[PDB]
């Protein structure tokens, strides 16, 4: 014992466990979850079937209406309007509008895909020529609906709804030890360690780690990408939020006045992903520590200007990750890995089957124990299996999926870059 | 930077995922199985000295 | 100045440390006034005067 000077070791990370997710503890493993689709259109499971409620589509004003008696001309690229009559398009975003010309005039001829044609009507009803509209059907033709009178193809337009489902499988994860006796006796003679206890808790250290790890990861892919679309300034980098490019902080300087831009943005964000869902305006963040130091050394509150030190939210990563509450609105949580700069944000209700992301527990960290006798040394590990999930509906694009029946695990093809209920931001520039 | 460059692009985005029972159920050799071990962890030790 | 640029560059760098335990072994048995000396200090005094 020549003067031991004690020992080090690192210390363990901590986690964001599930706060923003579902948790889901399951008593089996594989379970499902199934969702009604208000439909309408006489056949609730078809091609083009069209649902009745949705976040991101206005409803179809004239289908109980005078829809029921005459289709409308569609909007296409290159046709000419006719003053005074009614053209329908279905938007890729905002859905189904009817349109009356105030004017006779073509739309972009040279239009290909559906959002060239998408833009240039928004230009036209920007530029007050196609004006929304909606009336309900002319009583006289309603009078004789279902052939009275010697009247035919009367019908009324009809409503239902599609009840289908999506299911989990749960995967898995191990990890042992293998460790020697020689050296847990020595460790016994040098630090008075157990060396079994140790390797116990880093194994299921970082299987928990890994799971976590995991989330946070399925949570940034699934994510769909913000300063975008409906939350775009035009003249900004599209989905990167600086403080070097006045653009996205309305010509600020003084930091005191600048910095409080991105909180601008992240409202917008939040109400855009409500916009999505239909549920509620976003209720958490996770970001980088640099972007919470600057959040936390902004007065977030509503006030002429203010900075001060990072001291709004605690900003360690080395007794928590979670920093606290932004305005008293959102959960931060702080992306200690995060792999350059960023943040995203998101909803999660009370409901824990409302997430967008679920994780759902089977089995946890079984402790397993033995020794293989061709040299007896000891073997020790640990199991544990859950599988996650996505929110039926999480993409929101589409109305309905194919056969009636999913796979509610992520892949590519399901989530990547669709969740409406979250959103990402680059962050550069602090 | 390149990398980062494709991930921002959203060419390349982080992943993770666990392993199917299907495998888990027979890893080291099980049932005939072969070539298929688990993964390990364990830790060095290690130490320093200072002249006085 | 051109000390503080090579500081500031890193080239150069303040430090300072003990002699050694090479040197303690024997100072040790000394213990105290040897061939191998100590630095060594004190003070000196001043004063002033003024007239009415």
């Amino acid at each position: 014992g020549p003067a031991v000077m004690g020992m080090v070791r690192r210390a363990i990370p901590n986690l964001i466990a599930f706060d923003i997710c579902g948790v889901q503890p399951m008593n089996s493993p594989t379970g499902q979850v199934f969702a009604l689709r208000a439909v309408y259109g006489k056949d609730p499971v078809a091609a083009g079937a069209k649902e009745a409620f949705h976040p991101m589509y206005g409803p179809d004003a004239m289908f109980s209406g005078q829809g029921a008696a005459k289709k409308f001309p569609a909007l296409a690229a290159s046709t000419q309007t006719t003053v005074g009559d009614i053209y329908t398009h279905f938007f890729q975003e905002t859905g189904t509008v009817y349109l009356q010309a105030s004017v006779q005039v073509t739309i972009d001829a040279g239009a290909t895909d559906a959002a060239k044609l998408d833009a240039e009507i928004k230009k036209q009803m920007e530029a007050g020529a196609l004006v929304e509209i909606a009336e309900g059907m002319a009583t006289s033709i309603a009078e004789l609906q279902e052939g009275f009178n010697g009247s035919t193809d009367n019908p009324w337009n009809e409503m239902g709804f599609r009840i289908d489902k999506q299911v989990i499988e749960a995967k898995s994860r191990q990890l042992k030890a293998a460790y020697s006796i020689e050296l847990a006796q020595d460790l016994r003679a040098v630090h008075g360690m157990d060396a079994d206890a140790e390797l116990s808790g880093i194994l299921a250290t970082e299987i928990m780690l890994e799971i976590n790890r995991e989330v946070v990861d399925w949570i940034n892919y699934s994510a769909q990408v913000g300063k975008s679309g409906m939350t775009l300034t035009p003249g900004s980098k599209a989905g990167v939020f600086d403080f070097q490019d006045p653009i996205d902080i309305r010509g600020a300087r003084w930091a005191g006045e600048s910095f409080k831009a991105l909180l601008f943005q992240i409202d917008k964000e939040a109400v855009e992903i409500a916009r999505q869902t239909g549920r509620g305006e976003g209720n958490f963040i996770i970001a980088s520590r640099n972007v919470v130091n600057v959040l936390a050394s902004v007065d977030t509150g509503i006030s002429y200007a203010a900075q001060g030190l990072a001291t709004g939210f605690s900003t360690d990563t080395t007794k928590s990750v979670f920093a606290g509450v932004l305005g008293g609105k959102y959960r931060v949580y702080i992306d200690q890995y995060a792999k350059q700069d960023y943040f995203t944000v998101g909803y999660k209700g009370p409901n824990e089957m409302d997430a967008g992301i679920y994780y759902a527990p089977y089995v946890a960290l079984t402790p397993l124990r033995g020794s293989d006798p061709k040299n007896f040394q000891p073997v020790m590990g640990f199991k544990t299996r859950y599988g996650i999930g996505i929110n039926p509906f999480a993409e929101s694009a589409a109305q309905a999926p194919a056969s009636r029946i999913q796979s509610g695990m992520p892949s590519i093809l399901n989530s990547l870059g669709k969740n409406a209920y979250f959103r990402r931001v680059y962050v550069k520039g602090i």
